[PDB]
Order: C-alpha cells, then structure tokens, then sequence
C-alpha cells in the first residue's frame, strides 16, 4: 500500500505511489514533501541501484518496505 524512503539525514518519509508510475514518481512525491528537486536526490534498495523507466513495483519496491535515499552535499 505504502513505502518508506529514508533520507541520508536519517529522517523517515512514508510515501505512496502507483505500482507503474515509475521510480520517477517516488522522487516526485518527495519533491513536494522535502522540497528537494530531482537530480539532487538518488534512490536505492539495500544497495541495489534503482532506475526510472521501469515499473517500480516489479523492480524492488515492496509493501511497506524500506528504501534508501541520497541527497546533495551542503556545499560548505
């Protein structure tokens, strides 16, 4: 039903996407939440590189399972 994307800051974010809206949707639903635009973020699953252009539910996403997110540097 839902999923969990945990930022590199250690903050947990409960997310809700469609099974076939592509990984791109996982980044878009967080763009409004954390405000961080695309590209500045990156997704993974237990270390497995996730990629857009494929059905996320067929890729690695599972029911209420945990994913791993990476963000940009602070810059200073």
């Amino acid at each position: 039903m839902q999923i969990f994307v945990k930022t590199a800051t250690g903050k947990t974010i409960t997310l809700e996407v469609e099974p076939s809206d592509t990984i791109e949707n996982v980044k878009a639903k967080i763009q409004d939440k954390e405000g961080i635009p695309p590209d500045q973020q990156r997704l993974a699953f237990a270390g497995k590189q996730l990629e857009d252009g494929r059905t996320l539910s067929d890729y690695n996403i599972q029911k209420e399972s945990t994913l791993h997110l990476a963000l940009r540097l602070r810059g200073g």
